[PDB]
C-alpha cells in the first residue's frame, strides 16, 4: 500500500554524449534499462504504486514504461518543465503521493538493498539509507550514531554516505515554496531538530553518475 | 644532462580503427604527432637525450623521428618484438640509460606541468608527479602525505592518480629479470620501503586512450 | 527577398569536451557566438530572414537567439532531434524556406565574404563558393572552368575546396527521403549535369572544425 516515488529528471551532464540521446533512467544495464531495474525492486519489495517526475528527454520515459502495467504497477508522471531539484520535484509531486509517508529512490542510484526493510518510526520525519562513502566522495554526508539516529557529520568515526534511499514523510515539506531546491538542506533540518532515523546499508550500491560507475554496476550485475 | 624515457605505453586497443594504420604516438593532436610534441615538451625543460622504445608498428615512429636530430636531440630506440610491459619496457632499456636517475613520461600522456622541475632526493628511487583523479579512474592510485611521501592509498581520501610522469633511480630495477612485468609493483615495493616521493600536479593532465580524449588534448594545446 | 539557411545541427565531435555542454554555433569566437557572427554579417548583407535547425542542446540556441529581432532579423526554427547531416537538415527545413533559391550558410564557416555578391542564374541547381585548398583537405573537391561553371575534379588542374556558403535551389531535393544525409552527393550530379555556377573566394576562410581552427579565428579577428 506504500507509494514509492523514483526522484529522476536529472540531466546526466557528466555522462554525455549518452544522455544527449537517451536519459539517464533508460541507459541499460547489462540488458536492462536502470529505471525498469528499479522499478522491479520495488515490485519485488511489494511496492507497486510508482510516481515519476522527469524533465529531460521525459517524453522518452514515459513512452518506455507507460502506466506501469507492462512492469506489474501504476505509474503517475509528474512532468517538469525545467527541472526542479532533489526537493522542488518531490514537493511538486507531492499530491501524486497523498498524506502518507512513501519510500523515495533517487533515479541515479543502484543496489541490492532490501527495500521491503524501510520503515519510518511515528515522529521521525525521514529515514536515511546511508553506505560506505565512496571513494570519489570520501568525506561523507551524515554521522549515525549506535541508536540509528542521523546527524550532521562528526570530527571522525560514523559518517556515511546518503545513499539516495529513504522514507520521507510528507510534512517534512511544511511550509515549502513552489519552486526548484533541493532535498539535503530540508534534511539537515529535520536533522537539526532530531526527527531523523538512519540505517547503515552494508551491500552494494552505485551512484549512476558517470559512465565509470555505470561500468561497476553492470561487473556487479554480472557476478550472478 | 638527463636523460628522458617516452615509455610505449601499448597498442592503443580503445582507438581503432586508427591504431590499425597509425600507432598511437604518431597520432597528430592538433596537426602534430603526439610523440613529437612530448619530446617538444621535454627539449623546453633541458632534456634532449631521449629513449624511445616500440612495440606495435615501431617502424613508424622510428621513420618518423629518425635519430632526433631533426628536433634538437638524440634518440636511442628499444624496439621490441612482443610488448613488454610499463616495468619491462623501462628495464629492457635500462643500458641505453646508464647510471642517473632519468625522467619516465609515459607515452599516451599529455600535461602542462613543468618537467624542468623534476629532482629525486638521494637515498629515494622514484618520485611520482600525481594528478587530481579523473572521472575515469576516480579512486585514484597513491596518498601523498604532509611531507610529500607517496603512500598506499587511505580510505579518508586525499589520494591522487599516477600521471605517467616521475624521476626513476636504475636502482629501482635491482633483481628485475628480462620479460614483460608492469611498473605498478616496483613502485609499491620501494614505497613499503619509504622511498617513493612525489607532489601534487595542479595543472592540466590527459591520459590520451580515446579519441574523446585525445580532443580534449587539443582543447588545450589552443588555449589561447 | 533571399531567405537564409544556417546549418546548426553539427555534431562538433571534434570539439568534445565543449560541444558535450555547449552547442558548436553558441562557442564564443573572441567573445561572440560564432552563429551571432554568421547573422550580423548576413545582416550587413540585407539578409534579414532565416532559418535556423539544431538537433543536441539545439533549446540553447532557440534560448540565446529568440526571434532573431535582436540581431536585426526574423528566425524560423526547424527543430531536429537528433542530427540530420549537411543534405538532411537542408531538406527537412524545406517548408520553411519556401520556393525561391537560398542562402545557404554552414555553421562551422567564418568568413569574411560579402553575401550580397550571392545570385542564382535561372535554370542552375547551386552556386559555391570556393576556396583555397586548406591544410586539413589539401587534396580539394572542385574545379572552377572560366565562364564561372563548377566542373569535377581533373587531374590536369583547378582545385577549389567548397567553402560551405552556397545558394541552393529547392529542386535540386527532388526525390529525397526524410532521413540524415550529407549533401556533396547532391552537388556532385549537380556539378556532373552542368548546372552550378561557382566563384573563387579570396578572402579569409576558416572550417571552425577543432579547436585550433577556432584559435584560427580568434587571431584574425586580431
Amino acid at each position: 500500500d506504500m507509494k514509492a516515488m523514483i526522484l529522476a529528471a536529472g540531466r546526466g551532464e557528466r555522462m554525455r554524449p549518452t544522455t544527449l540521446h537517451t536519459p539517464k533512467p533508460l541507459i541499460e544495464a547489462a540488458g536492462v534499462p536502470l529505471i525498469e531495474r528499479q522499478l522491479l525492486a520495488l515490485r519485488q519489495a511489494g511496492v507497486d504504486d510508482w510516481v515519476i517526475n522527469h524533465a529531460w528527454l521525459g517524453e522518452q520515459i514515459e513512452a518506455y514504461l507507460g502506466d506501469g502495467s507492462r512492469l506489474g504497477g501504476r505509474i503517475a508522471y509528474s512532468p517538469e518543465g525545467e527541472p526542479l531539484e532533489t526537493g522542488g520535484g518531490i514537493f511538486r509531486a507531492l499530491p501524486l503521493l497523498g498524506e502518507q509517508p512513501f519510500l523515495l529512490l533517487n533515479g541515479d542510484v543502484w543496489s541490492d538493498f532490501d527495500y521491503s526493510r524501510l520503515h519510518l518510526a511515528d515522529g521521525d520525519l525521514a529515514h536515511l539509507v546511508l553506505v560506505d562513502n565512496p571513494a570519489h566522495h570520501p568525506a561523507g554526508d551524515f554521522h549515525l550514531d549506535a541508536g540509528g539516529r542521523v546527524g550532521e557529520t562528526r570530527e571522525a568515526g560514523g559518517n556515511l554516505t546518503y545513499s539516495g534511499i529513504a522514507v520521507l514523510h510528507p510534512a517534512l515539506f511544511e511550509g515549502c515554496q513552489p519552486g526548484a531546491f533541493k532535498l539535503a538542506p530540508l534534511l539537515r533540518k529535520a536533522i537539526a531538530a532530531g526527527r531523523v532515523s538512519g540505517e547503515h546499508h552494508r551491500g552494494q550500491w552505485v551512484d549512476v553518475g558517470t559512465h565509470e560507475r555505470l561500468a561497476e554496476v553492470e561487473r556487479l550485475l554480472a557476478e550472478h
